């Protein structure tokens, strides 16, 4: 007889379950995640942010970077979110019980990550993580100040419904650095044309180009470092290679055109 | 270098997975599961119910033994569960999708369905599985009839908090049949005593098969047919050697006492 | 002694409250609201559409009138929404209980639906009404086809966030009538430049009144019929007076410039 | 013609909406809410915790008092509930979106506050209000530490099936002192007898009245202070008169038991 498929787990490159001790962006900003996925901690004088979780196993080494950053569970305010696919918020259920963390997030992160990036668009239930309710909605340019640090929202439809650019000026030398922290902009296996679910994809990511090239952006981030050529791995060469946004945003658009023209023969 | 573990998916026996046609129970009753997982039909001239769905991946087999008993998508109005665990509720999400049905559960068994499984009393985030809203909230002893199949619900709290059994009576030769549904009495790898997230458990249990033992019952089946004695393999004689509600409490309970015994020594 | 305020209730024009008997737009198509609120019923040969149920004390009026037209509870199986406010969305909860209706609507309507109009951008906690879930989240563009009758979602963000116009094509004389269900263009008091809230309401208004324009659009309907020139009072003659689509996008625009104006004088 | 009926407001008596300056019941314990409901703020080395909040209107007075008491917004970290209607979990929604405070509640009072209070077991929709989510269920004699002071929960269904008394020990004079905050026990204007709704509803109060006489109470305080005789504009005499958990479970049950007979000969 031959019964049913197991469930299979979401797996992934063991790089992007590699944990990495703190790493220091600018005065205020570190990456706390693993060597493959990022996950931003901003320190305030009035509390902490962290800017996504990567996968749902990360919640403990998060907090134990934290503890090392001097970030107490009570300290951590707000978490953000680039997008609610579960290699990004997958720890935030748990870090929410765990920590005085709420969450901001638009309306399409916050349905999805409510119901735990299950009927995703593209990836049905294959991608299912813990679901977590957003205790803020955020609206297109609104903005969050937490002790100074002002955190501005991009709406960047197109990877998910809801995928969101995250804005803040931090300093280094005395001098401004305006730091973009810019969600995915690929579209791995995805129908672009015709997609029922999605029926103004491809707007939606022409307007997200168009967005992220127009970004401040003396320094990108983005959730897999990769996609802006972050070597987490390499200390102070880090970000040295890092793109533009206006760079980052080309390299999408004509993977994007390469990937349409091969759809329209597929 | 040690990477965090890859997520792992909640695996099960075969036989759990195993796809059956659908087997009589009583004039209005299908088993239309697997061949280890309950999922029960009742079939009205104003609708259907079904009573638990098994695993996630259950769903389209559920689907298609449905459609070969008379009922379309639309035709299913009700889901009622037995406890809100992956194995018994796993495909409700993907069958509110796809039918008609509105989901009835206590208040306990819907904040469990609604995150999904996930933050587990005893399994933590291990059995994880799309969350699902309920749309009506039960009470103890609350009646739900469809199409004059009259179904009562009876808390018997511990395996989960929001564990219920069912009780309907259906028909055989013009003779009433009271079908009891009861839910699982067991306690798998459970701290039993001085648990900080069930201060209450064993009293809860204890009550539970008080309640089990008094239900009117004469058929008994639960959401493990091994549990009650069923072989859904057997054909006709499929429930021939299944126990009574009296016999279910009491083996569950001298389980359960062994089970305190170990405990305290261990 | 000064005590706080009492609770304020969302009270309306007595003629939004006149229950009136179903009156017929096209072969499938009823408006079987109160005078002054729109609740449009689609009948089908596989069951019936919603759109809107005006304020929260109509559900057993339209209840009512659904009889009327031979559509019992277990007949309605989809509620859309134009937008989530108290007085187009009021019966939502009450309906999904008494009926077999599930709500499909986009991520902002339902994150509006689900905190019962609490927390409203513009209105604050004034216009609280019982909270309901959406069943299914809808994308711009996508479609829902009930009984061959085909809805098309057009997303026309401004009054709220989650505005929406509704599109299908009913027929009378044998001949096709495409019928524009668009949401409300008014901002009753709202702050428009620079509200923190929403910080691009203008160019959504200004993309949504070129949105409403371009509608498939032979008969125009909108929730309140005074918007779009309807008198549902008028018997034979209730829409003679109705706006076409482009009229209606241009009258809005001309008050919201307007509005715009005494804004910046204010 | 005759429309529909306005929607009502809930209204209370004035002295329900009487703003107080906070009044000490211990060490770390005052009451910030109004002359007529109690709203408790206890102050810990590690945060602050407010056992309910009363009237949804509330919201700004408690954040006033919680200023004048040294708690900033920051500074609130837990919200605990008697039960989840309006004129106790009114504010509940708003607080959380101004302070860091979490909910904490079991499963039928958080089930209850998401839904607003709509649909209520026995007041219908009459007394919405703005829901909320709840970010910790706990079970029947769960323990949650604040900054040593040690919150145990003992559910006490039947005005609400989610009635909690709360119990800590605070000190006074060096010696501690046993503060039982329990839950209303009337039920007015309820069925009692056979109600569909509440089918064991007063087998739940009989148990109820049992577990409000056994607290341990040197002080007793209730959501509606007139309820343990209670008189909040009376200074240092406020609590001279404040009836023991005994006196005041037994003076529930004898009001009870003549409303049963009182039902029974309506
Ligand atoms: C470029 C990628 C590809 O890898 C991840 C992704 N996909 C996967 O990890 C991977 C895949 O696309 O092959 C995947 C594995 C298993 C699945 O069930 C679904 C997706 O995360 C869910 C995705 O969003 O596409 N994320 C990105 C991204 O840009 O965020
Ligand atoms: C007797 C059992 C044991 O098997 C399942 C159960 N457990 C498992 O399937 C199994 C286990 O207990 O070993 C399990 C595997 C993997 C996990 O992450 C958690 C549990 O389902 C979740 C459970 O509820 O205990 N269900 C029952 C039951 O009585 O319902
Ligand atoms: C043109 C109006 C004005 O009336 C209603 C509205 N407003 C009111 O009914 C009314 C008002 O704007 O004066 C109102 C009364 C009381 C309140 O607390 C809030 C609003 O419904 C909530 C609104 O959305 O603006 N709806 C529309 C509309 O276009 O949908
Ligand atoms: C003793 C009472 C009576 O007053 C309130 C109550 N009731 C009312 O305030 C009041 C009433 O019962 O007459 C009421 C007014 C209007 C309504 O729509 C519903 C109830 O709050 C909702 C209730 O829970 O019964 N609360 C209690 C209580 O014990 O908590
Ligand atoms: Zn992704
Ligand atoms: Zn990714
Ligand atoms: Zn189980
Ligand atoms: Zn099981
Ligand atoms: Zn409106
Ligand atoms: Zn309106
Ligand atoms: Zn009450
Ligand atoms: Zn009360």
């Amino acid at each position: 007889e031959v019964p049913l498929p197991q469930l299979r787990a979401y797996t992934v490159d063991a790089s992007w379950l590699q944990p990495m001790a703190p790493l220091q962006i600018a005065d205020h900003t570190w990456q706390i995640g693993t060597e493959d996925l990022t996950a931003l901690l901003v320190q305030t004088p009035d509390g902490a942010v962290l800017l996504d979780g990567g996968m749902p196993q990360m919640a403990s080494h998060l907090l134990d970077n934290m503890k090392a950053r001097g970030v107490t569970p009570r300290d951590l305010r707000l978490i953000l979110l680039s997008h609610a696919h579960a290699d990004h918020a997958g720890p935030v259920a748990e870090l929410k019980r765990r920590t005085g963390a709420k969450v901001a997030a638009n309306a399409e992160s916050a349905v999805l990550l409510a119901r735990g990036g299950s009927d995703d668009l593209h990836f049905g239930d294959g991608i299912t993580y813990p679901p977590a309710n957003a205790d803020r909605i955020v609206m297109d340019g609104e903005v969050i100040t937490v002790g100074g640090i002002v955190f501005t929202a991009h709406f960047m439809a197109g990877h998910t419904p809801g995928s969101t650019a995250w804005t803040w000026t931090d300093t280094r030398n005395g001098k401004p650095v305006r730091i973009a922290y810019a969600d995915s902009l690929s579209a791995p296996g995805y129908q672009l044309q015709g997609n029922p679910r999605y029926p103004h994809l491809i707007e939606d990511y022409r307007r997200s180009f168009a967005t992220v090239r127009a970004l401040p952006c003396d320094v990108l981030l983005t959730p897999h470092p990769g996609a802006s050529n972050w070597d987490y791995a390499a200390g102070a060469r880090a970000g040295a290679k890092a793109l533009t946004c206006k760079a980052y945003a080309d390299a999408a658009e004509q993977k994007f055109d390469g990937q349409l023209a091969k759809e329209t023969a597929g």
